[PDB]
C-alpha cells in the first residue's frame, strides 16, 4: 500500500471516499461503520462516498453497513467499480437515491443467501427458518430500493443472474452508469 | 478376527448362526449393512416362510434409508422377526428393535435404548436449506407415526421424549413399548 | 462382512440371491457397480432366456454412463427385469427404477424417492466450459426424454419437477408413473 | 486494513487509527468473537474511560457472534463496576454472550439499529474423563446457566422460567422482538 | 496367526472347538459380536459343559462389555474365567462375571478397576443429559460388582475412584477372582 | 464379486472379456493375457470385448489394440455406457462389421493428455513424442473410420462427445443394437 | 525488501507512475484505482505512467483498473516490462492512443478467460454463459483498441498467443517498442 | 486489536501501566510471566510505597512460571492488590490469593477454579519416578502456601483440590482466597 | 510366507517363534500355541525362538505365566537378538534349557512408560511402573541366581550383552557352539 505525503486509502478518507474491496466480513463492517461514524462527526452535511469492489460475504456484517448508512445525515454515494455480488450488490443499492453508479464495464450479480445447518431435526428447521426470514428481509429491502415487486426479486434471485451496469440501471438497483 | 466352525462343512461364526435363522445386526446402520440383512432376511424366508428369524441388535443406528430398508424388509417376509437388544440399540437401532415381532421383542437386562429425533445437514443456498429441512421434518414426522404404532405412545408424546438423547433401561424400554421381554437370567 | 451359504455348494449371501435371478443394486453406482451389474444381467439371460429377474434398488445415484451401461443392458436382455425400491433411490438410482419392464416397477411402502437434475464439473478454458455445459445439458435431455417414455410426464414436466431435489414417498412415486405398485404388507 | 484519521492541534498533529479515533469519543467498538483477549482489551478500555471521565457515557458498540462466557463477564462485571452509564448498541448480530452483553447496558440506553439480528440460546460445553470429571463439569455449566438466566431475568423483566424456555434453542430475534423482550429499550429508526 | 490340522483350524478356532474362547484386546462392538456369538455356538453345541473365557484385555467400551456380561449370564453353561496379563476396567469387570468358583488369575497376571471413562459437547442441557447416563452407568456397574465381589457399593466406590491396581492375589482377597492358579 | 467361478470369469469361460475401468498397465496385462488365452483355446471363435471405459494410458491401449490385431479370432466391441479416449480408439479397433454400441452409449473422442517438466530440450523431447503419438493414433482412427487424417484432427482437438448413433456415422462403430 | 529514499514506490507515485507488478486480484485493483483517483485529483492535465508486468488475473479486477483509466481526464501511458499476460495484456492495450510502449524483450500473451463451475446443469449453464460474454466483452474492447476484427481476436485467443514487442505492435496492442 | 490513547501516544495496557495497573489476562506461560515480573520491578522503581493492582482473568499455566510472579510480588516493596474479573484458575487462583492481605478482591459473577496441579513423564521408570516426585513436592509447596494464604488447614486445601473445585466470588471470600467482592454501587 | 504355512508346519513339531515386537497381539498366539501343544502332548518339550526386540510387560507377562503354568518343559533359544521383556522371556525358559547361538544379543534394562493428568495420577503411575519393576527384578533375580540389588544397577540404562556374557550372568544355561 503506498504512501502520499498518508497511506492511499487514508488519503482517500481525508476526502470522504470509503473503499469496501474486499469480501464483507465483521473486521471489514467494523472497520466501514468505524469510518462513516467519523466522517458524519467530521461533517454531517457533505455526501460520503462508498467505492464498491465486493464479491459480497457475510448477511449480518453487510446489515451493519446497511443500516449505518441508512442512521447517518449525510448522503453515501455509491459506485460499482469491478464487481458488486450478493451483499455487495445489496449495498450498492442502499446509496442515497439518485447517487448510485456503477462505470460501464462493472459487473453486478444477485443471488439467494447462502449458509448451513447441522444436527437434529429441530435444529435443522430452526435454521432454515432464519434463513428464510432473512431472505425475506433482504427482498423487501430491495424492493424497495429498486421498486421492483417482492415477487420479481425471489424470481431473479433464484440462481445466481449477472447483470451489465446497464442492466443494474434498468433493474433500479443504480441511478446511472457514468460513461466516459 | 473372526472365528470358524467345523461341523463336513466350515463355516465362520456368523454364517454359522445364519444356518440357524439369527441374524447379527452389530454396527453403524448404512447401505451396505442393509444390503446385507435385507438380502439375509429374503434367503431366510425362500429356505421357510413359516419360521421364526431371530434379529440381534448391537447398534449405534445410523442411516434412517437404510433403516427403512431393513424395516420395510421385515414387514413385508412371512416370517415373524424376533428382536433382542445385546449391548446398545440407539437411533435407527432402537427403531428396528421396535419392528420386530409384536410380543417377540426382547432385550437383556443391561442393554440400553436410546431414542432420539433424526440427524442431518445441508448446505447452499436457502431454498435448497428448506428443502432439506422440509424432508428431514417429513422423515421425522413418518418415523414417529410408526414408533406410535408399534409402541401404543402417542405421536405427541413420542415427539416429546425424542427432542433430545433419551437414555432407556431395558425395563423402561418395556415399560415404554418398545420391547415386550426383558429376559432375566435363570 | 458378507456371510456364506452351504446349499455341496458355498455361496456369499449375494452369489445366492444371484442364482434366484436376484440382482442387488444396493450402493453408489459407478463404472464397477454397473459392470458387475452388465454382468449379472447377461449371465442370468444366459441360463434362461424367458425367467423374470429381480432388480433390488438402495441406491443414492451416481454416474449417469454408469447408469446407462445398466439400463441399455436391462432394455437389450430378453427377461422382463422387475425393479423394487427398498430404502431409497435417487438420482439415478430413481432412473433405474423406472427402467424396470412395465407393470413390474414395485417400491415397499417406506421407500424414498428422489429426483432431480444431474450434477458435473467443468474447469478451464471458456470453450472448454462450454463444451462441458452443451454436454450436461444434452446428457439431461436425454434422461428427461426417456423419463417421459417411461412415466407417461411430459419432458416439460420433469424438467419442472427435477430442477431441485424432488423427494417423493413410495405412493407419490406410482402416482407419478416411476413405479407401478407399492406392496404393502400382508 | 485499519485507515488512519489525522487531527491538527495546537501542539503539533496527531495520528490514530480509526477505532483509537472512536476511543477519544468514548466509544468502544466489541466487534469480534468474545474470547479472553478481547475482554482484556474492552476491560481496560472502560477502566481508562472511566479514569478519563468518570461521568460522561460511554458507547458500547455490539457486532458479535459472542463466545466465551467467562470473558463476556469480565466485561460485563466491568460495565456494572464502573460509574459512567455504558450505553449499548446492536449494529450486524447480537448473539449468544453478545446479546447478553446487549442486554447488560444502562437502563433506557440500550439500542439495536432495525436490521441487526439478536440470537439467545444456552451455553455451550465440553467435558471428557471419568464419570466424576463429566458430573463436575455438568454442575458448573448448569449454575453457568442459572447465572446467565437470572442476571438476563433482572435486565429483561422476564422470568427465569420463560428465559430457560426461551433460550432452550437458537431464538433469532428482529430488533423490534428485542425490544418487546426487554433485551433493548429502542429501536433507532432512521432519520 | 498359525494354523493347526488334524481339517484346517487357525489356531484360534482350534481352541473354540475345545469351548476356549479368547478376549485378548480393547472391547469394542466387533470384539463384544465375536464373542457373543462364539457364546450362543458353544451353548447349541453343548448346554452342559463349562466354556473358558481367557481375558488379556485393557477394556473398552461398556456397552460393549455389558453385550458380553449378559450373554453370560443368559446362557446355561458356566463360564469360566481367567486373568493371563491384564485385565482392566471392563475386561476386570467381565473377569468378575465368571462362575461363582470359577474366576482365576496367574500370579504375575494384573487386574486394574477404575471408573468408567466418558465425553459430552454442546450444550448444558445435552452436558446434563451425557452426565446423568454416565453417572447411572456407573452405578450399574457398582452394584453388580459389588454382588459379585461381595464388597459394599460403597467400598466400590471408593476403590474405584482412581486407578487402583491389584496383584493376582490381591484380586481373590478382594473378591474379583476366587482362585490364583499356582504353578505345579 | 459375486460366484456362480467369479461372475468376470464366468463371462470369460464365454469368451467375454470386460475392459471397464481405466486403461492402465494392470488393466492391459489382464486384457492381453485373456486375449492369449482365448485364441489358444480356439482361434477361430469369436471373442466378445465390452468396452465402459473413460480410457487412460496410450501405450496400454496399443497393448491391447496391437494384441486384438495380432490373434486370429474376430474380436467384436460393445460400447455400453461410456468409451472416451482409449476407450472409443479401441471401440474402433474391433473386427470390422463387428463394432457395436447400445442407444444410449457415449463416445468420446479427443486429443491425447500429458506433460512434461524440466529443461528446455526436456521438454522439446517430450513434445515431440506426444505430437508424434497423436499422429500415430489419428492415422490408426483414420484407417478404422475411412474419415480423412485431416477430419480426425479436427475433431478431436477439443472434447467431442458422440451418441452411439453419430459414432456409427462417423464410422467408429458398424451398428447400434437397438432393443428388441 | 522495499527501500526507503518515502519507500520507493511511494517515491515513483510521487512523479505519477504507478507500479502493477503482480497478479490482477481485488486489492492490487483497488489499490491502483486509488492511486489513479489520487493523480487525477493531484493534478486533472498532467500524463499517467501505469507500468506493467504481470501475468493477469482476475478480469473483474482488471475491469476496475480499465474503467477507472476511461474515466479519469489524464491519459494513462502504458508500458510493458517484462511479461503482460491475460489481463495484464488487455491492461496494456487500454492506455492511452499513441502512448501504449514496450521495452524490448517484454512478452506480450493473448488468450481466453479461464474459470470454473460446479454443481447442477442449469448452474453449470449459467456459468457457461456468463465466462462466454465475459469472452464477447473482452473481445469487442480489444478490437476496439487494436484495430483487429472480433473474428480475429476470437482465432488469436482460442489458444496462449505469446507476442514479441515488435509483434504486439503490429498487432496493435501496442503503439511503439522503446529501443535503447 | 490493542487501541492507541494520547496524553505521549500509549497502547491502552502501557496507558494502565502509567497508574499502576498490571493486566494479567491470558494463559501464564514464561513469556507472560517475564513480562509481569518486569512491570513488577520497574514499578517498585518507579515509586517503592504505592500500591499497584494485578488484574487476573486467567486459565492458569506453568506453575513456574506462575511462582516466577509470586516471589517477584513477595519480593517488592509495594502493596500488590490483586482482583478476579472473569476467571481465575489454577496458578491464576494461586495468584489471586498472592496478593496483599486485605487487598483481594473478585467482582460478583466472576469464577475462581482451584485444583491439584496438572503434568506429563515418558520414558524410563526411574524418570517417571523423578518426574512423580517432583510434581508431589510442588503440590505440597502450592498447598502450604495456599494453606497460610487462606488460612486454612494443608488437609481441607488438600481434599478441596483433588478435583476441579470452581468457587463463586463469595466462596472464595468465604474460603480466604480473597478478602472482598465489590459490590457495584 | 511360504507353504501347512511354514510357521504352522514348524509348530506341528513344537517349535513356537516369537520373531516380533511383543504386544498383546503375539501374546495371545503365543498362548494359544503353549496351550494347544501342551493338550496334544503334555510331556514332550516345547521350543521357543526369541527373535524379540521387547515390548508390553503384561503381554510378556501372559506368555511367562503360561509357561510356568503348563507341564511340559519349554526351552528357550535366542536367534539373532532377546531385548527387553524379550530377554525376560528368554531367561524363562526350563533351567537347563536356556539356549542362545554364539553372535545373538541379549540386552536387558529398565521398564519404560508414562503417565499425565493430575499429580496423584502421576503417582498412582509411578507407583504401577515401580511396583512392576521390582516383580520384573524379583523373578529375574530367582532366575539368573543374581540379587535384586545386582539387577536393579544392571537395568537402570540399556545393558547389551553377548550370548557368552548372558551365560555368565545366569540368562541362559549355554551357548550353542556350531559343530
Ligand atoms: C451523533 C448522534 C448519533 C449518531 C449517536 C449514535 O447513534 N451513535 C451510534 C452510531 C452508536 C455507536 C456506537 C455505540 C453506541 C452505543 C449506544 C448508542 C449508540 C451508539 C454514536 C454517536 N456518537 C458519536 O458518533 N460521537 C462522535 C464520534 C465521532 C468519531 F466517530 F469518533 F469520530 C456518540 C454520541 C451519540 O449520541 N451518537
Ligand atoms: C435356545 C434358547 C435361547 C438361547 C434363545 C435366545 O434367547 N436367543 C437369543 C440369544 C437371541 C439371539 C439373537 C437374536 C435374537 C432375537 C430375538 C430373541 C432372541 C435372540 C437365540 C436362541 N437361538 C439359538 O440359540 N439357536 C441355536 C443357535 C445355534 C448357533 F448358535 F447358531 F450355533 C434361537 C432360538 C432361541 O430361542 N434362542
Ligand atoms: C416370494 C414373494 C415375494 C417376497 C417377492 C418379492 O417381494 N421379492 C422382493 C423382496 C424383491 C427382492 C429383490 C428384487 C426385487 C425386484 C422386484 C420385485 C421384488 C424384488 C423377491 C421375491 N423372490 C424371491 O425371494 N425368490 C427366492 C429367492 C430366494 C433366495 F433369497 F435367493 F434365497 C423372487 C420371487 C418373488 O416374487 N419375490
Ligand atoms: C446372446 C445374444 C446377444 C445378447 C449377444 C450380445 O449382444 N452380447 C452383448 C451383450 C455383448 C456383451 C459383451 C461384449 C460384446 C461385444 C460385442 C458385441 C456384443 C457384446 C453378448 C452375447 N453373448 C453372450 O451373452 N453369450 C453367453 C454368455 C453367458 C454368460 F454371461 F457368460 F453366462 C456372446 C454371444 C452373443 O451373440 N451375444
Ligand atoms: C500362439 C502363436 C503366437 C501367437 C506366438 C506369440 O506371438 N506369442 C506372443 C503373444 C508372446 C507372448 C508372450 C511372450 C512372448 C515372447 C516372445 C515372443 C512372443 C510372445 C506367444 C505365443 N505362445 C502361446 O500363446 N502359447 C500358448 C499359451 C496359451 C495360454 F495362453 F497360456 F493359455 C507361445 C508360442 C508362440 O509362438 N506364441
Ligand atoms: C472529481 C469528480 C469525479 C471523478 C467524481 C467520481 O466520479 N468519483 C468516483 C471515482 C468515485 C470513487 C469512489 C466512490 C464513489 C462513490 C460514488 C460515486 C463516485 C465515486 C469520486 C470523485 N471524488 C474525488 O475524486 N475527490 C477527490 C479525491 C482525491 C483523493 F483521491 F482523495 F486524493 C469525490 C468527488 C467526486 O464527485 N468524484
Ligand atoms: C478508580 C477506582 C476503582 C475503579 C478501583 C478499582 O476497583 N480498580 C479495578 C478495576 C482494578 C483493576 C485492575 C486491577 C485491580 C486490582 C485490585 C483491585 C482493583 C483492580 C482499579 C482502579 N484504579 C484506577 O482506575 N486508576 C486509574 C487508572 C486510569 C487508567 F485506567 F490507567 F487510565 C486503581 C485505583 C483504584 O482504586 N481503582
Ligand atoms: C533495589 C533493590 C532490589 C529490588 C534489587 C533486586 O533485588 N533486583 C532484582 C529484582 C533483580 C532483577 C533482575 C536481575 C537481578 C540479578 C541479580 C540480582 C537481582 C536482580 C534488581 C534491583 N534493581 C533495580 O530494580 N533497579 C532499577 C530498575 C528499574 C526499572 F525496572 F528498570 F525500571 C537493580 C538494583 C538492585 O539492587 N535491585
Ligand atoms: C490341565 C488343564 C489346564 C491347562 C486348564 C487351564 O488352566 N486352562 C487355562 C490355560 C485357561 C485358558 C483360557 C481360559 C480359561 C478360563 C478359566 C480357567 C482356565 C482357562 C485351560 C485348559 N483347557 C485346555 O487347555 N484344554 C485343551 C485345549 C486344547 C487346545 F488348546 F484347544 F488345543 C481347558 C480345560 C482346562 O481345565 N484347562
Amino acid at each position: 500500500i503506498p504512501t502520499v505525503i498518508y497511506d492511499i486509502y487514508s488519503r482517500l478518507l481525508k476526502d470522504r471516499i470509503i473503499m469496501l474491496g474486499s469480501q464483507i466480513d465483521d473486521n471489514v463492517a467494523n472497520s466501514i461503520v468505524s469510518q462513516l461514524l467519523f466522517l458524519q462527526a467530521q461533517d454531517s452535511e457533505k455526501d460520503i462516498y462508498l467505492y464498491i469492489n465486493s464479491p459480497g460475504g457475510s448477511v449480518t456484517a453487510g446489515f451493519a453497513i446497511y443500516d449505518t448508512i441508512q442512521h447517518i445525515k449525510p448522503d453515501v454515494q455509491t459506485i460499482c467499480i469491478g464487481m458488486a455480488a450478493s451483499m455487495g450488490s445489496f449495498l450498492l443499492a442502499a446509496g442515497a437515491k439518485g447517487k448510485r453508479f456503477a462505470l460501464p464495464n462493472a459487473e453486478v450479480m444477485i443471488h439467494q443467501p447462502l449458509g448451513g445447518a447441522q444436527g437434529q431435526a429441530t435444529e435443522i428447521e430452526i435454521a432454515a427458518n432464519h434463513i428464510l426470514k432473512t431472505r425475506e428481509k433482504l427482498n423487501r429491502i430491495l424492493s424497495e430500493r429498486t421498486g421492483q415487486s417482492i415477487e420479481k426479486i425471489q424470481k431473479d434471485t433464484d440462481r445466481d443472474n449477472f447483470l451489465t451496469a446497464e442492466e443494474a440501471k434498468e433493474y433500479g438497483l443504480i441511478d446511472e452508469v457514468m460513461v466516459p
